[PDB]
DNA sequence: GTTTC
DNA sequence: GTTTC
């Protein structure tokens, strides 16, 4: 029940667990399940093209990227398990260090992507989904799961 | 004497000392000076700007591009002082791991560039620059350098 | 490699 | 944040 709006491509790479961190200029004490929801601001295909290189080098040419980077959308959740500063996570992570570069590094684990996608507005920092939103969204990854 | 033909962007990156190694499937038991010739092949708007991108990520917001990309030309020259497999890679040069993925990463150090660069037609592998050519270029350097 | 394509 | 611009 609460989410992070990030700016397309970097979104669905997050919830595609292509990329593993996300850099902000502030410190978030939140721990535990964290919603991804696209911004509404449309990436252009020079912005995809250059993202998409530099996951090519960080993680080897096999990497598969989203087929789309859809905006203006809830996208699936991330597992935050820390809020590193920068020196911290150089200390933590040194095989992935130049991956951000951010005063505060969002360390994410365990991402889910839904399959059906709900198109949603966002809001600064980290913000509350509504109860509804937040059911329907886990009772869509719940079929995605065994039951 | 002897000049390694790079493809653009990749070319320019290095004798600017952006691009800081040069990977490549074959290992090389030269060590020394390198001369850096670009090829023939054009780079396309879309490589140079994924290129930046990736390198901007590695060197930071500050890195400061080559202004241009000339193909078939000669630029300057690196020295070379390993040729390391990926493994000795990784283990060696742990702060900047992630830049090649190759078999083997050849280590560039003292980079120059030529202010005047000549037009030249390159050859597999590393080749051995005309006599007369490498004086000229190294003529042009001692030029840029205190004497 | 460059040039052709 | 989205929307306007």
């Amino acid at each position: 029940s609460w989410c992070l709006s990030v700016h397309q491509p970097w979104a669905s790479l997050l919830v595609r667990g292509i990329k593993r961190v996300e850099g902000r200029s502030w410190y978030t004490p939140h721990r535990g399940r964290l919603w991804i929801a696209a911004t509404a601001k449309k990436p252009s295909p020079q912005e995809v093209s250059e993202l998409q290189a530099t996951y090519r080098l960080l993680r080897g040419k096999d990497v598969e990227f989203p087929n789309d980077y859809p905006s203006g959308c809830l996208l699936g959740c991330v597992d935050l398990i820390d809020c590193l500063s920068q020196k911290q996570f150089k200390e933590q992570f040194p095989d992935i260090s130049q991956e951000s570069d951010s005063p505060f590094v969002f360390i994410c684990k365990n991402p889910q992507e839904m399959v059906v996608k709900f198109p949603i507005k966002g809001n600064p920092k980290i913000w509350k989904l509504d109860s509804k939103i937040h059911q329907g969204a886990k009772k869509g990854l719940m079929k995605q799961n065994k039951a």
